[PDB]
Protein backbone atom coordinates (compact mmCIF):
# COMPACT_ATOMS: atom_id res chain seq x y z
CA UNK A 1 0.00 0.00 0.00
CA UNK A 2 1.34 3.42 -0.92
CA UNK A 3 3.15 5.75 1.46
CA UNK A 4 1.65 9.17 2.01
CA UNK A 5 3.00 11.70 -0.51
CA UNK A 6 5.76 14.08 0.57
CA UNK A 7 3.36 17.00 1.17
CA UNK A 8 1.33 14.84 3.59
CA UNK A 9 4.39 13.99 5.69
CA UNK A 10 5.40 10.86 3.80
CA UNK A 11 9.00 9.71 3.63
CA UNK A 12 11.48 10.37 0.86
CA UNK A 13 11.56 7.16 -1.17
CA UNK A 14 14.56 4.82 -0.93
CA UNK A 15 15.45 1.52 -2.59
CA UNK A 16 13.78 -0.39 0.27
CA UNK A 17 10.35 0.98 -0.67
CA UNK A 18 10.40 1.83 -4.42
CA UNK A 19 7.04 0.18 -4.84
CA UNK A 20 5.33 2.35 -2.20
CA UNK A 21 5.86 5.73 -3.88
CA UNK A 22 2.45 7.27 -4.75
CA UNK A 23 3.68 8.41 -8.18
CA UNK A 24 0.19 9.37 -9.37
CA UNK A 25 -0.24 12.15 -6.77
CA UNK A 26 3.04 14.12 -6.66
CA UNK A 27 1.20 17.44 -6.10
CA UNK A 28 3.55 19.07 -8.62
CA UNK A 29 4.36 19.32 -12.32
CA UNK A 30 7.18 19.66 -14.80
CA UNK A 31 8.10 23.31 -15.53
CA UNK A 32 7.74 23.22 -19.37
CA UNK A 33 4.00 23.62 -19.03
CA UNK A 34 1.38 24.90 -16.60
CA UNK A 35 -1.46 23.12 -14.84
CA UNK A 36 -4.76 24.37 -13.45
CA UNK A 37 -7.51 22.42 -11.78
CA UNK A 38 -11.07 23.73 -11.93
CA UNK A 39 -14.46 22.89 -10.51
CA UNK A 40 -16.36 20.76 -13.04
CA UNK A 41 -19.63 22.68 -12.62
CA UNK A 42 -18.62 26.28 -11.93
CA UNK A 43 -15.25 26.38 -13.70
CA UNK A 44 -13.69 28.14 -10.68
CA UNK A 45 -9.92 27.69 -10.76
CA UNK A 46 -9.16 25.67 -7.60
CA UNK A 47 -5.44 24.94 -7.96
CA UNK A 48 -2.57 26.27 -10.05
CA UNK A 49 1.01 25.23 -10.56
CA UNK A 50 3.29 27.86 -8.96
CA UNK A 51 4.56 28.81 -12.45
CA UNK A 52 1.05 29.17 -13.94
CA UNK A 53 0.62 32.96 -13.63
CA UNK A 54 4.06 33.63 -15.12
CA UNK A 55 3.63 30.90 -17.78
CA UNK A 56 0.24 32.33 -18.86
CA UNK A 57 1.14 36.02 -18.29
CA UNK A 58 -1.59 36.38 -15.65
CA UNK A 59 -1.62 38.30 -12.36
CA UNK A 60 -1.37 35.64 -9.58
CA UNK A 61 -4.09 37.24 -7.43
CA UNK A 62 -6.49 37.20 -10.41
CA UNK A 63 -5.75 33.63 -11.48
CA UNK A 64 -6.96 31.51 -8.51
CA UNK A 65 -10.72 31.79 -7.95
CA UNK A 66 -11.16 33.12 -11.50
CA UNK A 67 -13.63 31.13 -13.59
CA UNK A 68 -12.83 29.34 -16.86
CA UNK A 69 -15.76 31.31 -18.30
CA UNK A 70 -13.60 34.43 -17.82
CA UNK A 71 -10.18 32.89 -18.55
CA UNK A 72 -11.21 30.79 -21.59
CA UNK A 73 -14.38 32.38 -23.01
CA UNK A 74 -13.90 30.68 -26.40
CA UNK A 75 -13.36 27.14 -25.03
CA UNK A 76 -15.39 26.93 -21.79
CA UNK A 77 -18.73 26.07 -23.42
CA UNK A 78 -17.06 23.45 -25.66
CA UNK A 79 -15.10 22.10 -22.69
CA UNK A 80 -18.26 21.63 -20.56
CA UNK A 81 -20.13 19.84 -23.33
CA UNK A 82 -17.14 17.58 -24.08
CA UNK A 83 -16.45 16.56 -20.45
CA UNK A 84 -19.71 16.14 -18.49
CA UNK A 85 -19.99 14.53 -15.01
CA UNK A 86 -19.32 10.76 -15.03
CA UNK A 87 -17.44 10.61 -18.35
CA UNK A 88 -14.44 8.30 -18.70
CA UNK A 89 -11.38 9.94 -17.12
CA UNK A 90 -9.52 8.80 -20.28
CA UNK A 91 -11.79 11.12 -22.32
CA UNK A 92 -9.98 14.31 -23.49
CA UNK A 93 -10.86 17.78 -24.64
CA UNK A 94 -8.08 19.47 -26.61
CA UNK A 95 -7.80 22.95 -28.07
CA UNK A 96 -5.06 25.04 -29.65
CA UNK A 97 -4.77 28.54 -28.17
CA UNK A 98 -3.04 31.62 -29.56
CA UNK A 99 -1.79 33.04 -26.25
CA UNK A 100 -0.16 36.48 -26.58
CA UNK A 101 2.31 36.15 -23.68
CA UNK A 102 2.90 32.38 -23.92
CA UNK A 103 2.79 31.83 -27.70
CA UNK A 104 0.92 28.98 -29.40
CA UNK A 105 -0.38 26.70 -26.66
CA UNK A 106 -1.98 23.28 -26.57
CA UNK A 107 -4.72 22.89 -23.93
CA UNK A 108 -5.53 19.30 -22.85
CA UNK A 109 -8.32 18.72 -20.35
CA UNK A 110 -9.72 15.67 -18.64
CA UNK A 111 -12.18 15.14 -15.81
CA UNK A 112 -11.54 13.12 -12.66
CA UNK A 113 -14.63 13.02 -10.44
CA UNK A 114 -15.87 16.60 -10.11
CA UNK A 115 -12.47 18.13 -11.04
CA UNK A 116 -11.23 19.36 -14.42
CA UNK A 117 -7.48 19.12 -14.94
CA UNK A 118 -6.13 21.58 -17.50
CA UNK A 119 -2.66 21.28 -18.99
CA UNK A 120 -1.10 24.10 -20.99
CA UNK A 121 1.97 23.29 -23.09
CA UNK A 122 3.65 25.14 -25.94
CA UNK A 123 2.90 23.65 -29.35
CA UNK A 124 4.85 23.74 -32.62
CA UNK A 125 0.40 11.80 -43.91
CA UNK A 126 3.26 10.74 -41.63
CA UNK A 127 0.87 8.92 -39.27
CA UNK A 128 -0.83 6.88 -42.01
CA UNK A 129 2.56 5.84 -43.43
CA UNK A 130 3.81 4.84 -39.97
CA UNK A 131 0.64 2.84 -39.26
CA UNK A 132 1.01 1.06 -42.61
CA UNK A 133 4.70 0.25 -41.98
CA UNK A 134 3.77 -1.47 -38.70
CA UNK A 135 0.96 -3.36 -40.43
CA UNK A 136 3.20 -4.47 -43.29
CA UNK A 137 6.05 -5.75 -41.05
CA UNK A 138 6.36 -9.53 -41.70
CA UNK A 139 7.35 -10.85 -38.24
CA UNK A 140 7.76 -9.86 -34.56
CA UNK A 141 11.44 -8.97 -34.82
CA UNK A 142 10.81 -6.89 -37.96
CA UNK A 143 7.77 -5.28 -36.27
CA UNK A 144 9.94 -4.30 -33.30
CA UNK A 145 12.68 -2.92 -35.56
CA UNK A 146 10.20 -0.96 -37.70
CA UNK A 147 8.42 0.42 -34.63
CA UNK A 148 11.67 1.71 -33.08
CA UNK A 149 12.97 3.16 -36.37
CA UNK A 150 9.63 4.81 -37.22
CA UNK A 151 9.24 6.37 -33.78
CA UNK A 152 12.84 7.63 -33.98
CA UNK A 153 12.20 9.19 -37.43
CA UNK A 154 9.02 10.90 -36.20
CA UNK A 155 10.47 12.21 -32.92
CA UNK A 156 14.19 12.68 -33.55
CA UNK A 157 14.94 11.02 -30.17
CA UNK A 158 18.60 9.92 -29.73
CA UNK A 159 17.45 6.40 -28.71
CA UNK A 160 14.20 4.49 -29.13
CA UNK A 161 13.92 0.99 -27.64
CA UNK A 162 11.27 -1.68 -27.54
CA UNK A 163 11.42 -2.83 -23.90
CA UNK A 164 9.61 -6.13 -23.34
CA UNK A 165 8.48 -7.39 -19.92
CA UNK A 166 9.13 -11.01 -18.93
CA UNK A 167 6.65 -12.87 -16.72
CA UNK A 168 8.80 -12.05 -13.67
CA UNK A 169 8.60 -8.34 -14.67
CA UNK A 170 12.27 -8.11 -15.63
CA UNK A 171 12.73 -6.10 -18.81
CA UNK A 172 14.72 -6.68 -22.00
CA UNK A 173 15.58 -4.36 -24.88
CA UNK A 174 14.51 -6.46 -27.91
CA UNK A 175 15.04 -3.80 -30.56
CA UNK A 176 16.49 -0.32 -30.71
CA UNK A 177 17.12 2.57 -33.04
CA UNK A 178 19.98 4.77 -31.94
CA UNK A 179 22.10 7.78 -32.81
CA UNK A 180 25.60 7.02 -34.11
CA UNK A 181 28.03 6.44 -31.22
CA UNK A 182 25.53 5.44 -28.53
CA UNK A 183 26.26 2.14 -26.82
CA UNK A 184 23.97 -0.80 -27.54
CA UNK A 185 21.33 -1.95 -25.04
CA UNK A 186 19.99 -4.65 -27.42
CA UNK A 187 19.62 -7.98 -25.53
CA UNK A 188 20.38 -6.40 -22.16
CA UNK A 189 18.06 -7.30 -19.33
CA UNK A 190 17.12 -5.25 -16.25
CA UNK A 191 15.60 -6.00 -12.81
CA UNK A 192 11.85 -5.71 -12.22
CA UNK A 193 12.51 -3.08 -9.55
CA UNK A 194 13.61 -0.53 -12.18
CA UNK A 195 9.97 -0.17 -13.24
CA UNK A 196 8.22 -1.02 -9.97
CA UNK A 197 4.80 -2.63 -9.59
CA UNK A 198 2.80 0.56 -9.05
CA UNK A 199 4.35 2.15 -12.13
CA UNK A 200 3.59 -0.92 -14.27
CA UNK A 201 -0.01 -0.77 -12.98
CA UNK A 202 -0.34 2.95 -13.70
CA UNK A 203 1.12 2.36 -17.17
CA UNK A 204 -1.63 -0.16 -17.96
CA UNK A 205 -4.21 2.64 -17.53
CA UNK A 206 -2.34 5.77 -18.65
CA UNK A 207 -0.37 4.91 -21.72
CA UNK A 208 2.16 7.73 -22.15
CA UNK A 209 4.50 9.49 -19.74
CA UNK A 210 7.63 11.58 -20.00
CA UNK A 211 10.31 13.64 -18.31
CA UNK A 212 11.25 16.61 -20.56
CA UNK A 213 14.23 17.70 -18.45
CA UNK A 214 15.74 15.21 -15.98
CA UNK A 215 17.42 18.02 -13.98
CA UNK A 216 14.32 20.22 -13.65
CA UNK A 217 12.81 20.69 -10.18
CA UNK A 218 9.11 19.94 -9.82
CA UNK A 219 6.74 22.92 -9.58
CA UNK A 220 4.16 22.42 -6.77
CA UNK A 221 0.42 22.86 -7.13
CA UNK A 222 -1.07 25.50 -4.85
CA UNK A 223 -3.04 24.68 -2.85
CA UNK A 224 -1.53 21.22 -2.96
CA UNK A 225 -4.77 19.41 -2.08
CA UNK A 226 -7.98 19.62 -4.08
CA UNK A 227 -10.20 22.01 -2.03
CA UNK A 228 -13.26 19.97 -3.09
CA UNK A 229 -12.05 16.91 -1.21
CA UNK A 230 -9.16 17.99 1.05
CA UNK A 231 -7.33 15.11 -0.64
CA UNK A 232 -4.62 14.70 -3.26
CA UNK A 233 -5.26 15.73 -6.87
CA UNK A 234 -5.23 12.68 -9.16
CA UNK A 235 -2.50 13.31 -11.75
CA UNK A 236 -1.99 9.81 -13.18
CA UNK A 237 -3.55 11.07 -16.42
CA UNK A 238 -1.60 14.36 -16.55
CA UNK A 239 1.44 14.14 -18.79
CA UNK A 240 2.75 17.26 -17.00
CA UNK A 241 2.85 15.46 -13.65
CA UNK A 242 6.19 15.33 -11.83
CA UNK A 243 8.27 12.19 -12.39
CA UNK A 244 9.48 10.09 -9.48
CA UNK A 245 12.77 11.51 -8.11
CA UNK A 246 14.18 7.96 -8.03
CA UNK A 247 13.58 7.61 -11.78
CA UNK A 248 14.88 11.09 -12.55
CA UNK A 249 18.12 10.16 -10.79
CA UNK A 250 18.30 6.86 -12.67
CA UNK A 251 18.00 8.84 -15.91
CA UNK A 252 20.65 11.44 -15.00
CA UNK A 253 23.09 8.66 -14.12
CA UNK A 254 22.46 7.24 -17.61
CA UNK A 255 23.25 10.62 -19.19
CA UNK A 256 19.61 10.98 -20.29
CA UNK A 257 18.26 14.55 -20.37
CA UNK A 258 14.77 13.69 -21.70
CA UNK A 259 12.75 10.45 -21.51
CA UNK A 260 9.36 9.38 -22.90
CA UNK A 261 7.60 6.03 -23.06
CA UNK A 262 4.44 4.60 -24.56
CA UNK A 263 2.73 1.47 -23.24
CA UNK A 264 2.25 -1.63 -25.36
CA UNK A 265 -0.81 -3.38 -23.94
CA UNK A 266 -1.72 -6.88 -25.15
CA UNK A 267 -4.69 -8.76 -23.72
CA UNK A 268 -5.10 -6.08 -21.07
CA UNK A 269 -1.57 -6.72 -19.78
CA UNK A 270 1.48 -4.46 -20.00
CA UNK A 271 3.51 -6.24 -22.67
CA UNK A 272 6.25 -3.68 -22.97
CA UNK A 273 7.18 -0.06 -23.65
CA UNK A 274 8.32 2.03 -26.56
CA UNK A 275 11.05 3.71 -24.49
CA UNK A 276 12.77 6.86 -25.76
CA UNK A 277 15.80 8.88 -24.64
CA UNK A 278 17.44 12.16 -25.59
CA UNK A 279 20.78 13.36 -24.25
CA UNK A 280 19.67 17.01 -24.03
CA UNK A 281 16.38 18.14 -22.49
CA UNK A 282 13.66 17.98 -25.11
CA UNK A 283 9.97 18.81 -25.28
CA UNK A 284 8.31 16.59 -27.80
CA UNK A 285 5.43 18.44 -29.54
CA UNK A 286 1.84 17.66 -28.22
CA UNK A 287 0.20 16.58 -31.54
CA UNK A 288 3.31 14.46 -32.08
CA UNK A 289 2.61 12.66 -28.78
CA UNK A 290 -0.87 12.03 -30.14
CA UNK A 291 0.78 10.34 -33.16
CA UNK A 292 2.92 8.27 -30.78
CA UNK A 293 -0.22 7.24 -28.87
CA UNK A 294 -1.82 6.03 -32.12
CA UNK A 295 1.35 4.10 -33.00
CA UNK A 296 1.40 2.50 -29.53
CA UNK A 297 -2.15 1.27 -30.11
CA UNK A 298 -1.21 -0.03 -33.58
CA UNK A 299 1.93 -1.76 -32.27
CA UNK A 300 -0.07 -3.40 -29.48
CA UNK A 301 -2.54 -4.74 -32.07
CA UNK A 302 0.25 -5.96 -34.35
CA UNK A 303 2.18 -7.65 -31.52
CA UNK A 304 -0.94 -9.72 -30.87
CA UNK A 305 -1.37 -10.42 -34.62
CA UNK A 306 2.30 -11.32 -35.17
CA UNK A 307 2.42 -13.48 -32.02
CA UNK A 308 -0.62 -15.31 -33.50
CA UNK A 309 1.18 -15.89 -36.84
CA UNK A 310 4.17 -17.09 -34.79
C1 LIG B 1 13.63 2.27 -6.09
C2 LIG B 1 12.95 2.74 -7.39
C3 LIG B 1 13.53 2.70 -8.63
C4 LIG B 1 12.93 3.13 -9.79
C5 LIG B 1 11.65 3.63 -9.89
C6 LIG B 1 10.93 4.02 -11.01
N1 LIG B 1 11.17 3.81 -12.34
C7 LIG B 1 10.17 4.34 -13.09
C8 LIG B 1 10.02 4.40 -14.49
C9 LIG B 1 10.79 3.84 -15.51
N2 LIG B 1 11.95 3.14 -15.43
C10 LIG B 1 12.40 2.79 -16.66
C11 LIG B 1 13.53 2.00 -16.79
C12 LIG B 1 14.46 1.96 -17.80
N3 LIG B 1 14.63 2.83 -18.79
C13 LIG B 1 15.69 2.43 -19.51
O1 LIG B 1 16.12 3.05 -20.48
C14 LIG B 1 16.20 1.29 -18.98
C15 LIG B 1 17.26 0.55 -19.39
C16 LIG B 1 17.99 0.74 -20.71
C17 LIG B 1 15.44 1.01 -17.91
C18 LIG B 1 15.64 -0.21 -16.97
C19 LIG B 1 11.48 3.23 -17.54
C20 LIG B 1 11.55 3.02 -19.09
C21 LIG B 1 10.52 3.91 -16.86
C22 LIG B 1 9.29 4.56 -17.50
C23 LIG B 1 9.29 6.09 -17.60
C24 LIG B 1 10.18 6.56 -18.80
O2 LIG B 1 9.94 6.10 -19.94
O3 LIG B 1 11.01 7.48 -18.58
C25 LIG B 1 9.29 4.92 -12.21
C26 LIG B 1 7.99 5.68 -12.56
C27 LIG B 1 8.36 7.09 -13.05
C28 LIG B 1 7.09 7.95 -13.26
O4 LIG B 1 6.27 7.63 -14.16
O5 LIG B 1 6.95 8.92 -12.49
C29 LIG B 1 9.75 4.70 -10.95
C30 LIG B 1 9.04 5.15 -9.64
N4 LIG B 1 13.82 2.92 -10.77
C31 LIG B 1 14.95 2.40 -10.29
O6 LIG B 1 15.97 2.11 -10.95
C32 LIG B 1 14.83 2.23 -8.91
C33 LIG B 1 15.92 3.05 -8.22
Amino acid sequence: PFFPPLYLGGPEITTENCEREPIHIPGSIQPHGALLTADGHSGEVLQMSLNAATFLGQEPTVLRGQTLAALLPEQWPALQAALPPGCPDALQYRATLDWPAAGHLSLTVHRVGELLILEFEPTEHALRNAMSALESAPNLRALAEVATQTVRELTGFDRVMLYKFAPDATGEVIAEARREGLHAFLGHRFPASHIPAQARALYTRHLLRLTADTRAAAVPLDPVLNPQTNAPTPLGGAVLRATSPMHMQFLRNMGVGSSLSVSVVVGGQLWGLIACHHQTPYVLPPDLRTTLEYLGRELSEQVQVKEALE
